[PDB]
């Protein structure tokens, strides 16, 4: 069976009094013994983070680039974040192909880094409104997957986040049955074009404006393995969705 | 009476135990009088940094972006830099402007929020290769400079750095008289188009392969008030640099 998982992006939100209040929040939380829960502070605070943070919640960072070390005024490297204790890192998120313009090279270059150093990877995909309304959701998040697929170098450290653009932020929930039918193709995808094991074994987690009121019934579909959560991850609401099965 | 003015930027790299016996280095480091010294760690590192750093030198942040929260993954605001204790951040830098396709219209917004929000900024300005063999540096220099100002709110929270992209890893430092008439030139920039206390008061650092071996000559130049400093910054050497006018 595949282990629930709910990662908590807190963007660039925070400092170190409400963001030491908020873990001081989640360190009393009961982690329910079938579920991941992962954090992922603003980059400055990935170290604070962890030195709070009770070690059944891992951290994540946000962002890294795609070599051990270098000449990258603004950059982090997997080695740096696994140097502060954390065990995973976001790529490909909306924000980033979208607003600071990342392409889809340059994300499956640091998956494949990433990975090729033991950390793991949140490895984002998902369509545009545009797209959506266009009726070619899944030629754009299988050319996504794909990208992501050729360079993952260790299966076992990957988790898929489906993240639709126009549900990021905009308070616009994808449906259960819209998250469980492009999970379902993710899926399909996968054991097409990879293996069977890796399609049964790989967490495609969904996200987009997730909140206590709508992740049980999302929870519950076949396909959704978790969440990648924004906003509500600086809520007290965010305990509910690690205890949404 | 313009402080002579040496950051060190750490760019991509280190962990916490080379950087730690960096810092022990800098730590012993006596500063001279009339000097001012600012390290810039990697961004998971700005706390790290801080705490192990003695008072004497200043932490900067790398980059940081333009409002003090918002929904910007993998970025960090002011707010968070001086929260970490930091007093400076690095803007425009040629990795980030060529690199990772920051503009003009970008770095102009970050330092004007920057300087909102009361944190010191290391400007950073500079032509390609192909630009200076078109003979075009001085329009380069002077429409990045002419963005930096017109969002400065506070020059004293300013010292802009003139890093020739050439001579940005290279090892092709630039000769004192080729870094001298460029900054003469900002100098007068500034003078023209700002104010004379502008002119006056602003350091004007350079950067692009400053090294122990380089830097008493260019200190020398009379508009040539510091160093921004990449790769001397991680050894033990970058001490001399501090001492340049020793």
């Amino acid at each position: 069976s595949r282990k629930f998982f709910v990662g908590g992006n807190w963007k660039m939100n925070g400092r170190k009094k409400n963001l030491g209040e908020l873990i001081t929040t989640l360190n009393a939380a009961k982690v329910p013994a079938d579920t991941e829960v992962v954090c992922a502070p603003p980059t400055a605070y990935i170290d604070f983070a962890r030195q709070k943070l009770d070690p059944k919640i891992a951290v994540a960072a946000q962002n890294c680039y795609k070599v051990t070390n270098g000449a990258f005024t603004g950059e982090i490297s997997p080695g740096m974040i696994k140097d502060c204790g954390a065990t995973w890192v976001v790529l490909g998120h909306s924000e980033r192909r979208h607003v600071f313009g990342e392409s889809d090279e340059l994300i499956g270059q640091k998956v494949a880094h990433a990975l090729s150093e033991g950390l793991g990877v949140i490895a984002c995909i998902g369509e545009k409104l545009d797209e959506r309304e266009a009726g070619i959701t899944e030629k754009v998040v299988f050319e996504q997957t794909k990208v992501i697929a050729d360079n993952v170098k260790d299966w076992s450290k990957v988790v898929l986040a489906y993240e639709p653009v126009w549900a990021i932020g905009t308070g616009k929930t994808a449906t259960p049955q819209q998250a469980q039918e492009v999970h379902e193709k993710l899926r399909g995808w996968l054991k097409s074009n990879v293996s069977d094991a890796v399609a049964q074994s790989t967490r495609i987690i969904y996200g987009g404006s997730v909140t206590g009121a709508t992740c049980k019934e999302l929870a519950s579909q076949p396909d959704v393995d978790g969440f990648l959560v924004g906003g509500a991850s600086l809520k007290p609401e965010f305990v509910d969705i690690i205890n949404a099965k």
